[PDB]
RNA sequence: GGAGAUGGGGAGCUGUAGCGAAAGCGAGUUUUAAAAGAGCGUUUGUUUGUUAUUAUAGACCCGAAACGGGUUGAGCUAGUC
């Protein structure tokens, strides 16, 4: 993928860069991502909610 | 490790060949003298999320005279001193 590099001032560099495979997929799936975000919201409770 | 996903940790479980109680045998096993017959065979996947049902935990919930253990009780009242 074609990318650019920025500096501390806030200006782009003068040389782009490509990216080799390793994080680019050809498949599609959202239900895995759906349960991923759901379990991300999980592990946040601590059982404080309780009554007699 | 923000008590996180995750990474590591393959301990174990499913199916991968089964027959029966077994010595054991094995695409055959056991019953039988049977190579007769019959049975079972003759791979057809795993883990989660979810829904419903079922199993135990009070398990839709309300309800009794119940039972057991402990405890206050002679000033009402019974008897006695």
């Amino acid at each position: 993928a074609k990318l650019k590099l920025i500096k501390i001032d806030g200006s782009f560099e003068t040389e782009p860069v490509k990216l080799s495979p390793g994080l680019i997929a050809k498949e599609l799936k959202q239900q895995p991502v759906f349960d991923a975000v759901l379990v991300e919201q999980a592990s946040w409770r601590q059982g404080t909610h309780s009554i007699l």
